[PDB]
This record gives C-alpha cells, structure tokens and sequence, in this order.
C-alpha cells in the first residue's frame, strides 16, 4: 500500500497532486436535494468540491464520502492547515479524492 | 456542480439567499414527537428551522439532513461565524437548505 | 412550526418549561442494561434524564433520541450554559424534550 | 427511573461503586479481532476495561457500549475529571457498567 | 481480558510494539476507490496505516476499524502524543492493531 499522498494519487486517472499549506477560507454545506454536497475554497480563489454520492462511487467509498465530509468540517473550524489535495480533475470545481495535513 | 451558495441556491424555485455575517444567537434541539428539528436565531431578528424530516424530502437529504443538524451544533458551541445561507421561503420559519462560513 | 421552544412546549400536555441560566453540574452515563441513559443536575438540585427508548415513543424520536445525548455530553464538556428546558413532568426525574442555549 | 449512579448501581448484582475523582492517565484502544475494546487506568493503579460486545449484552445495550467508548475517548483527551465509576467486579480487569463526571 | 497494549500485543501472530511517545507528524485521508485508508506518519519517519476493510477483518472488527480511524484524526488535530502501539508487520505501511495514549 502507498506511504505517500503523492504515491497515492498516481495509481488512478485523471488526478493531480495540489500544494495548498494553508487553512480553509470558507465551508458551504448543501441538503438540496441532489445537491448534498460540500465545497471549500482558499484565500488564492482554489475551489474543491466533495461530489454528491452516485454512481461513479463505489460502494467502499460511501462510508468514505461521509468521513471526508466531516474531516474538512472540523478542519475548518480548527483553522488546521492543509498541505496537500489529490484531486480527480475532469469535474467543475475539482473533486477530492485524498487530503494530507501536517504538523 | 456550482462552485458558490448563490450559485447554488438558484438552482431551486422559492428559495433566497440571507447574508448573516455573525454567530447563531439561540439554538434550540427538539427530540419531541412530529417536531424533532432544530431551530436557530440570530440578533438581527431572524429565525431558520431544519425541517422535520417528510416526504418533501428525497432518500438523499435523509442523510444531509442529520449532518446539518450536526454542523449547527458545533457551529453554535464554537461560535463560528455564518456567511450567507440559502433558505425556503415557503415555509415558517423558513427551511435551511445550504450554509456557508467564511474566514 | 414553532418559532421557540416555548412554542414547541405549549404543543403537548404535561410539559413544562424549566429556565436553567447554568450550565451542567454533572453528567452521568449508563450502559447497563434497560438503564441505557444519561441523567444530569444542576447546581439548583433538579434532575432531568433522557428515557431509555421504548414505547412511549414513536418511530421519528428514535434518532433524535441519541442526538440529546451526544448534544448533553458535548455541552457538559464544554462548560456550556443552558437556557431552557422543556421537559414532561409525567416522569421521574423530568424527562427532556428539547433544550435552549443562547448566548 | 433512577436518579444517581449510587441508585442505578445497586439494581444489578456483582457492581460496585468505584470513587475516582481523578482524570484518566491511560486510554488503550485495540481494533484487533475479539479484542475490540477499550482499556483505561488511572494513577491509584486501578485498570477498567469497557467489554467486547457479546452474550451478556442484550440488543439495547449494543449501542449503549458504542457510546461509552465515545465518552471515554473524549473524557481521556479533555483531561475531564471522572467523579465515580459503576463496575460489574466479576470481570478482570473490572467492567465499566455507568460512568458520572461532575464540575 | 488484557490489562496492557503489549500484553494485548502478545495474544497475535506477526504482531509488534513500537514505542512512540510522540505526535502525529502528518494525517493522510483517502476517499479513492479501494484506497479508503488512513496514513499516519512521524517525525523519526515511521509511517503507519489502518488497512482498507478487506477479506481479512471480521465482523466485528469493521466497526472499530472505523473507530480507529476517528481516533487517530482527533488525536492529530488535538496534538495528542501516543505512547505505543502494536501493528502488524507483514504489511507495509505496518497496519495499526491498537493504540495507547498516556498522561
Ligand atoms: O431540494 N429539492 O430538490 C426540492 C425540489 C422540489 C421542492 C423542494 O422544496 C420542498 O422541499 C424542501 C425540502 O426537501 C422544503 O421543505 C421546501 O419548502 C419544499 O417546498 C425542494
Ligand atoms: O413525542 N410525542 O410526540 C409525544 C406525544 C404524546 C405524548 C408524549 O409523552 C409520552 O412520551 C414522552 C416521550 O416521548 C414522555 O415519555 C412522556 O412522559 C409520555 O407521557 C409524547
Ligand atoms: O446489564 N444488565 O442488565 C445485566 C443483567 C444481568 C447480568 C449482567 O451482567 C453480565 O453482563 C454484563 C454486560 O451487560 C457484564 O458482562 C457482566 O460481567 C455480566 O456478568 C448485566
Ligand atoms: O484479528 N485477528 O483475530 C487476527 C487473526 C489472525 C490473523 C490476523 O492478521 C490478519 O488480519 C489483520 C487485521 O485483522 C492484519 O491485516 C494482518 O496483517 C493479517 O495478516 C488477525
Ligand atoms: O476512485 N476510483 O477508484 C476511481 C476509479 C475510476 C475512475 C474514477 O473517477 C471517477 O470517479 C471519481 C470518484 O470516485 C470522480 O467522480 C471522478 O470524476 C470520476 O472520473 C475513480
């Protein structure tokens, strides 16, 4: 299994790797129907998005979806700084597949 | 997806969007039966609920639903701050359909 | 729907709304079995429990059972002041509906 | 119901009233198979295990058991004090049955 | 039961203590397909997983594989230092079969 966020992030298609090292600036939470979504942004404009469950998921990733959600909530209100973001690239804003935070 | 609450918030009929800019005054957690919802106010006068949940509701925002309630909790107890929120107006007190924090 | 927790209250008979200004005194927690619940005081002397689940309560309260619990233990934790209570007084001790915080 | 731990203790057999007041100096936790459980000590050399779910515990219990694991997780990491422990002593190490906490 | 991680250790094959009595360096998150794990890491550079639920675990073990993943994320938010921990050494990262905090 990969050690790295990096190593990670290279075994699937579409991705790449974001440098942030820095805090979330703003956390929108949606329950609009078919919208159940989040979505935050950084201070340079950066914006990610953590996808509306569907079919493109797998099974595995639904109980994964949720912990994400609630990792960038707390990660918010903690003001804890992010260093990096494995992003899938082919949606609008970018979609987060994996997050690093270090101390 | 969208990529901000406005953005968001119109993508559905009878909805508005509210610029709060400041900490929930008043939290209020109801187990009661039929009325198991929140409700929270502001100084500036205003008052949101998070519906019972019915069958207005898709299994989606089932789900969605739970985590707002969660999320309203901590924001009250840490005092964070609200943003904007996009809400039903078709309904009273108006329904919460998406929150934003900022800074 | 109700705009307060008074409001909310007025709704059901054997109700009664407590005005607490305090927070917790103590906080105790039981897994024993059909004893699954949490009972708090306050510095006044009262006493109010959240009921084990069971009959008295219909199918939607189930869930928001167990959020007045994660709701109290936070509060307890964080030193947080209560506003109100309304409870049923058709129990001993007072049985809790919904809580107020404010402030 | 009951309206203190003394008095919810002394409904079972093999408990008894353990009086800590201190804070928890060790928390242990093992997701390793028939070994999910918590294990915590305090300085006065006294060790408390919260059980793997098994015969003994009847349905409603299952989700009592969850929750003290959560109590406990967080007790240990506010540094909250612990007033008393309710404990089955026919268990070693000893059998967290009810926790209480007062401030 | 046991009354110490290392006991606790001892009762498995191809297990192993680690005396850390440090920090968590860095939190690695992963929502991506069939990569649903935690990596933690620390300054000496030692990097330690919590294993994708597989064919391996039993059903008792899912849930507090969930469990240790909360854990090892408020632990890391909280600067929290962990004294040791057992894992499973014919994995690589070596997988995480329990913790202990102290202090
Ligand atoms: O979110 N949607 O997709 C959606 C589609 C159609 C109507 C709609 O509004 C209806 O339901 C919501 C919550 O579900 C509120 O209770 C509104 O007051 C109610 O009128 C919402
Ligand atoms: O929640 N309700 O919709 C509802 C409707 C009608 C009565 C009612 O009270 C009954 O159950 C509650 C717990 O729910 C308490 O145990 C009261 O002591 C009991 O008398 C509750
Ligand atoms: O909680 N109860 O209602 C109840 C009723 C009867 C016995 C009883 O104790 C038994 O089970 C608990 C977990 O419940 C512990 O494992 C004790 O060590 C075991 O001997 C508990
Ligand atoms: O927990 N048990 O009872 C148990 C019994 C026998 C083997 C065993 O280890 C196997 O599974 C664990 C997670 O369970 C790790 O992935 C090990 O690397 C793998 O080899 C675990
Ligand atoms: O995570 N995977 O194992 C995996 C395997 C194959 C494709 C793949 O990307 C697809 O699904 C993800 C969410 O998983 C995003 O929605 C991407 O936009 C979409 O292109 C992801």
């Amino acid at each position: 299994a990969p050690q790295t966020i990096t190593e990670l992030c290279s075994e699937y298609r579409n991705t790449q790797i974001y440098t942030i090292n820095d805090k979330i600036l703003s956390y929108t939470e949606s329950m609009a129907g078919k919208r159940e979504m989040v979505i935050i942004t950084f201070k340079s404009g950066e914006t990610f998005q953590v996808e509306v469950p569907g079919s493109q998921h797998i099974d595995s990733q639904k109980k994964a979806i949720e912990r994400m959600k609630d990792t960038l909530r707390i990660t918010y209100l903690t003001e804890t700084k992010i260093d990096k973001l494995c992003v899938w690239n082919n949606k609008t804003p970018n979609s987060i597949a994996a997050i690093s935070m270090k101390n």
